[PDB]
């Protein structure tokens, strides 16, 4: 009978573990706003530069039957805004914030995280720096988590680009895991560089980058697991966040089977707005009411290997 | 008026571009056989190690809605097996033969080359080279690549992992051009360690490597494309073959627009059997029909960017 999402970790409490994908429907206050009306367990801002960015050239974003695929290029309000935001405007009291963090440069990261401090231990805004590029560069990353951890006297969250083979599982897992600080892994962002083509204008979906863009979505999900199971497994002291393909309960069901504690939804609730929130949160309720689990606790992570 | 499916490439003719992509029916007598007696314009044999391999334990392919996944763990009948098919079975008056070599060190690669040698002078047996892992180390790939075409006197391709950024399209690409004797570049093998989960049984759904494997199919589609597109940009020298995501004469379209010679079909196959190549033939002839093209090379790597 009684089932609860709840997922605790960095000293809150979520009501459920679903929250937007960072970049999706984050970027201006509405956005915002809406998310913490919305039933999402939590929020994350639009990935931030220290100074606001208009992004690529439109279209950068297309839809698509097996996900979507972008190249929004960080267009975001600068680090001032969603500074602003957390620090001022956002109901802590509905749900936690989480701020996204994707300074062009180490340099940026670590000028933002020194005026990120005071609004985290102020208001309780947590950071998700966005390593993903960074995250393909295993010293690059180790450099930038150690100036990063240098000036931010607070846990945060880092996001993954998805990787592809155990070496690269194990070196990135080996790098998160000699920061402490870094307390959850959010796998994964989307596959990078994609190249949709439509057959029937022959022609590529988005503008930039010559039609290459991130893919999300359907395309991502069996990805995404594998990232957030590889890293529940190799960095056993945090926590997993999981992003990638999540359109229902029962996604949501796989990635914290996989690992997750929260999970984000990018692509699907760009479709859809925020009202997907009632609909992945009844969902996934109901997936574990027919699986007989009462809490995310009883199967987080417990995906069983042949 | 009258279309062509025909491709000249590698001082050979193809009726068509479509052919099994390696380890797709193409192990055994019976397959290589069956394949070469299909409407494939060519075949390519299972990536073969010098002796004899059992492969992973099953269950290590499993079909999906959305595509594949595998770790088969390279089960061949070895190199002489696929030698002596290439030298003294293949019936090249029906197509050419491809062979897929995927030796577990660069020292079995070049032993087997070296044999390699003589029967692809005589018979013409084209190698294909699977560096995909080593394609993921650009000092292993040039390393393997250097090898190979230090002992082998001939013209081959590499069988290539995606990529997922300029960078690592632009770091393969310059590795790649600077060997002339890699004239084809198959892109792509499959999306590497995904996990694909069943909700269901709330377990991963193939027994090697935790569940993690190769994703092939609807998946992989964009990626391949990308891949396709990104080295037929940075490699102007070379032939690009497709491989990923082709279900239908549409996808392989968008293969060949993205810049694809040879269109190789993995997962679809493996589903569907040779029958497939009468049907992407025909589909794919359709398509061209309602476009008014009326060969290949109309449309090749005419992707329209924005
Ligand atoms: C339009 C769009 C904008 C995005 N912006 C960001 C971003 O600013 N920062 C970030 O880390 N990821 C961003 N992402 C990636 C998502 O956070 C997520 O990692 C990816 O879309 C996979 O999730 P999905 O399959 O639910 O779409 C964006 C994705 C999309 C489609
Ligand atoms: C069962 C199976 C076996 C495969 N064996 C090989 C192989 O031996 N050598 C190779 O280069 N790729 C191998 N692949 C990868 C395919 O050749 C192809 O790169 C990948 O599946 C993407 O194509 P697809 O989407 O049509 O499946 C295999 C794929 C599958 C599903
Ligand atoms: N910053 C990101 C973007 C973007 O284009 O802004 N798109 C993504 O898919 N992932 C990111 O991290
Ligand atoms: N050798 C390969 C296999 C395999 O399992 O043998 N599976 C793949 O997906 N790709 C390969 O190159």
């Amino acid at each position: 009978g009684s089932m609860s999402l709840q997922v605790n970790l960095l000293n809150n409490t979520f009501a459920n573990p679903f929250m937007n994908a960072a970049g999706v429907m984050c970027t201006t206050t509405e956005e915002l706003v809406a998310m913490t009306e919305s039933a999402s367990g939590s929020l994350v801002s639009k990935s931030c530069t220290p100074a606001l960015r208009e992004g690529n050239p439109t279209p950068r974003y297309q839809a698509l039957p097996l996900g979507s695929i972008n190249s929004m290029g960080l267009p975001n309000n600068g680090f001032d805004f969603y500074l602003a935001y957390a620090a001022e405007q956002h109901d802590y009291g509905k749900k936690p914030l989480f701020l996204s963090m994707s300074g062009l440069s180490m340099r940026e990261n670590v000028e933002m995280c020194k005026r990120l401090a005071a609004v985290a231990t102020e208001k309780g805004v947590i950071l998700e720096l966005n390593l993903s590029q960074v995250a393909y560069d295993f010293d690059a990353m180790r450099q930038c988590l150690t100036a990063v951890s240098e000036v931010y006297p607070h846990s945060f969250g880092v996001k993954m680009p998805p990787y592809f083979d155990f070496a690269h599982f194990d070196a990135a897992a080996e790098i998160l895991n000699e920061f402490p600080k870094v307390q959850f892994i959010t796998c994964i962002n989307s596959i990078g560089n994609g190249l949709v083509i439509d057959a029937e204008t022959e022609s590529v979906v988005i503008k930039p980058k010559q039609g290459f863009g991130g893919l999300g979505g359907r395309y991502v999900l069996p990805t995404a697991l594998a990232n957030i199971n590889a890293f529940y497994r190799r960095c056993p002291g945090k926590l997993i966040f999981g992003c990638g393909g999540v359109y229902t309960g029962e996604d949501a069901f796989l990635h914290v089977l996989a690992g997750a504690s929260m999970v984000q939804v990018g692509t699907a609730l760009q479709e859809e707005g925020p009202s997907i929130f009632e609909r992945l949160t009844s969902e996934l309720l109901g997936v574990m009411a027919k699986k007989r689990y009462q809490t995310l606790d009883e199967f987080r992570g417990k995906v069983r290997t042949l």
